[PDB]
């Protein structure tokens, strides 16, 4: 018996909270592997299902995305992809069609996600309304913070529903996390729920 096994692309710019994201799955941190003239770690991030283990192997930089672009190494044979940027900068949200273009150009039909990081902060630039754009061009979108894990399982469960083509596909126990960093405001989060509802109901 194989291992049921994806390649994952991590992308979006620099101090968008990339490396802290992956990092909160303890043991893929542990298991790492570094390839210098890739300018990537891959961090093997197992989940367990309702119909067996699968494997995510997902691509962090090194830091070349702040003086630059990817390589198209980076992107080639990725089987699904993650687009991140940060809730209080603008500017990261800005350059997210960009980055869209980019895993278009070399592998044209993934399931992609999209997601904003940073959402403990209490003073939030980019709200809701302003994602129903990306929705219309067949992006996922969740409200993530790294720091205290919210909503961390929610991008890895879209994506093994979109693979295996099973809507009822179900994790059966969560892997073990880095402790929080940061509490995550129980009124903000009900807030910020409400307010999506609002944008995609409405
Ligand atoms: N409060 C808070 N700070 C965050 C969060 N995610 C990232 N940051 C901060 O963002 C900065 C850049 O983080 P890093 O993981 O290096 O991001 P990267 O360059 O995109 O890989 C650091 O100072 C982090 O501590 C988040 O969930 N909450
Ligand atoms: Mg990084």
């Amino acid at each position: 018996e194989p291992q049921v096994q994806f390649k994952l692309v991590l992308v979006g710019d620099g101090g968008t909270g990339k490396t802290t994201f992956v990092k909160r799955h303890l043991t893929g941190e542990f298991e790492k592997k570094y390839v210098a003239t890739l300018g990537v770690e891959v961090h093997p991030l197992v989940f367990h299902t309702n119909r067996g283990p699968i494997k995510f192997n997902v691509w962090d930089t090194a830091g070349q995305e702040k003086y630059g672009g990817l390589r198209d190494g980076y992107y080639i044979q990725a089987q699904c992809a993650i687009i991140m940027f940060d809730v209080t900068s603008r500017v990261t949200y800005k350059n997210v069609p960009n980055w869209h273009r980019d895993l278009v150009r070399v592998c044209e039909n993934i399931p992609i996600v999209l997601c904003g990081n940073k959402v403990d902060i209490k003073d939030r630039k980019v709200k809701a309304k302003s994602i129903v754009f990306h929705r219309k061009k067949n992006l996922q979108y969740y409200d993530i913070s790294a720091k205290s894990n919210y909503n961390f399982e929610k991008p890895f469960l879209w994506l093994a529903r979109k693979l295996i083509g099973d809507p009822n596909l179900e994790f059966v126990a969560m892997p073990a996390l880095a402790p929080p960093e940061v509490v995550m405001d129980p009124a903000l989060a009900a807030q910020y729920e409400h307010d999506l509802e609002v944008a995609q109901t409405t």
